[PDB]
Formats: structure tokens, sequence, C-alpha cells
């Protein structure tokens, strides 16, 4: 019957819309909005045969910034910390190949030495010879390694709740890891809103439409992100040996109840370095420039004119 047919085909468009064509629209309108208001638009670059996404704004004729995120995120992680920095700084956030909208090659190594040399590559490539690092949890540990292998482009280094020493207490995060729990890698659409409870404190207000369809892609991405995270256990390289080696400043800044990455890492790290600042922020999570993004940029901001000034 052409009514059934007829019935059919409208059944099929209104569910593709609903399910795929809407979703899509929320994101790219949101990130319209939050990119816009930091000055951001987005390119890409091939590193080594891989693109790389990116976000750039500011002027180059101001010092860059070089964002670094951590696992299972992506650039737009610093769209509000970027945004007070973009009027004095040439801000670049990539997303780090294995994720985001940057290339994914399946057999390729993803540790955080392989990926810090692909950073290295990346900022020659958008013609950036001196910058200063930020890098969150994977990201820091990543920005530790390029800071420890190339003192001379380095300015200033900006350990963000990083990964990469072990610390004197154990997070939640190791704890669920002994029996084997990752929070980090969403399996099931009702993980995502665990995830998050995980690295905030006080979770900024997130629109249901909006975190169902970033709970649908975290989802699938977790069986990939599930094996990047593999490779970072068997290759995991401790900072506690490389950090001695960086020249530049550093700021180690944390939420002092992170849950993911302890606290704690701080004291481990302050000793082992030339030139340490440090900034805890209470009642913060893991991720301080999302949860709390113009206090963690203004804390930052200070640290950069310390480097500046003097
Ligand atoms: C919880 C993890 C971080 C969430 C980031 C929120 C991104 C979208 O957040 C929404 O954006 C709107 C316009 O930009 C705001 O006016 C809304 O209040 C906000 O819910
Ligand atoms: C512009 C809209 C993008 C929405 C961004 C949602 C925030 C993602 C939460 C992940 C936070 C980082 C987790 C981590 O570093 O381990």
């Amino acid at each position: 019957m052409k009514r059934f047919l007829l019935g059919l085909v409208l059944l099929l468009a209104v569910a593709a819309g609903v399910l795929y064509f809407v979703p899509a629209t929320l994101l790219a309108s949101v990130r319209t909005v939050e990119r816009g208001l930091a000055g951001l638009s987005e390119h890409s670059v091939q590193v080594d045969n891989l693109e790389i996404a990116y976000l750039e704004g500011g002027s180059e004729k101001n010092p860059t910034l070089l964002l670094i995120h951590g696992f299972g995120a992506d650039k737009d992680n610093w769209l509000r910390f970027a945004r007070p920095l973009t009027e004095r700084y040439h801000v670049v956030a990539l997303d780090l190949p294995g994720f985001g909208d940057s290339s994914k090659p399946q057999q390729a190594s993803y540790d955080v030495g392989t990926q810090a040399e692909r950073v290295a590559n990346f900022a020659a490539a958008i013609g950036v010879r001196r910058l200063h690092l930020a890098g969150n949890s994977m990201g820091g540990h990543i920005a530790a390694l390029y800071a420890a292998r190339h003192p001379e482009q380095v300015l200033s280094l900006a350990l963000i709740d990083n990964a990469g020493v072990m610390p004197a207490r154990k997070s939640e995060l190791f704890e669920d890891l002994e029996r084997g729990e990752n929070p980090l890698v969403v399996r099931q659409p009702e993980d995502f809103q665990k995830l998050l409870d995980f690295v905030f404190v006080q979770q900024p207000p997130l629109p249901a439409p909006l975190k169902r369809y970033l709970g649908e892609r975290a989802v699938a991405a977790s069986a990939f992100n599930a094996q990047i995270f593999e490779q970072l256990r068997q290759r995991y390289i401790p900072l506690e040996p490389e950090l001695p080696k960086i020249e530049a400043p550093t700021l180690l800044l944390w939420g002092d109840r992170d849950r993911v990455l302890d606290v704690s890492s701080i004291e481990v790290m302050r000793p082992l370095l030339k030139r340490p600042s440090v900034v805890i922020m209470e009642n913060c999570g893991h991720v301080p420039m999302v949860e709390r993004p113009e206090e963690t940029a203004q804390h930052y901001q200070a640290f950069l004119d310390g480097v500046r000034n003097a």
C-alpha cells in the first residue's frame, strides 16, 4: 500500500531527524556559541599525515598559549577558560590524535611520549617556535614531557591536575582500577552522568538534550578510548625523573577534591622542579578550567604576569 509506505517514509523521516540530525545541530550550535564567546575558530593541519583539529584565537603578534586536553576529552574543554585569554594571547587548543575531531589510526601508539612529539611537530606545523604550554591530566603528562624534551621552545608550563607521578594518597580512580572499574570509559549511556559526578564537585549546568548526545558520543568512543587507556597503563612514563630537566617556570594547579588524580601529587613534583608555582583551588574537582573557568584563568594570568614581569 502507498499509504503504508508513505507513512513509513514520514516515520523514518521524523526518526532520522529526531535521533540523528537534531542532536548534531544542537552540538554545533552550542559550539558556535561557546567558541564565538571565546573568540576561537576551528582549523586543521596534517602532522605526520594525521589530521589534527584545533581551535585558534587572539592575535598572532601575541605570545602563544597551547592548551592540551586530557584523556577522553577534546579542545572544547578549554573554551570558557580561553575566553579571558584571547584578548592578550594567541590561544591554540588542539585535539590530540586519538581524540576529538583529529585522526584516530587504529595501529598507532598513543603513549604520552609519542603524543608529546606529535604536539611539538604540531607547533612547528602552525609556525609557532616559542610558546607557553598548559595541559590537563593526560595532557599535562604530555605537556611536561614536551617541556623536558624541548626546553628551548617552552616559555612556561602549567600542569593542571596532570597525570605522571605516584603520590602518597591513592586516588579514587586508582582504587576503582584495582576492581576493574574505570569511570573515564563510558560503556553505557547512564555512565556518562557518573563520569560528570566523578570529575566535578559543582557541575556546570548542562541542558538534558545536549547531555544525552554527549553521553551517546562517549559510548561510541568507549572501545577505542579503552584501548588507548590500556596503552597509557602499559606504556606509562614516570615524570619524577623528567621534571628536574624542565627549565621553564612551572605552575602546579589542582582542584583540592580531585578524585581522579590526587592533590598530594604536588608534594611529589614541587621539590623536583627548578621553578615551581602552586595553586590549589578549594572545593574543586579534576578539571578546574571547566568547573571554575574564569577563576582558573585568573590564577593562570597571574602566573603568566609573574613569568613575564621579571
Ligand atoms: C558539565 C560539563 C560542562 C558543560 C558545558 C556546558 C556547555 C553548554 O552549556 C549551556 O550553554 C548555554 C549557552 O552557551 C548556557 O547559557 C547554558 O546555561 C548552559 O547550560
Ligand atoms: C562545547 C560543548 C562541549 C561540552 C564539553 C563537556 C565536558 C567534557 C567533560 C570531560 C572533562 C575532562 C575529563 C578528563 O580530563 O579526564
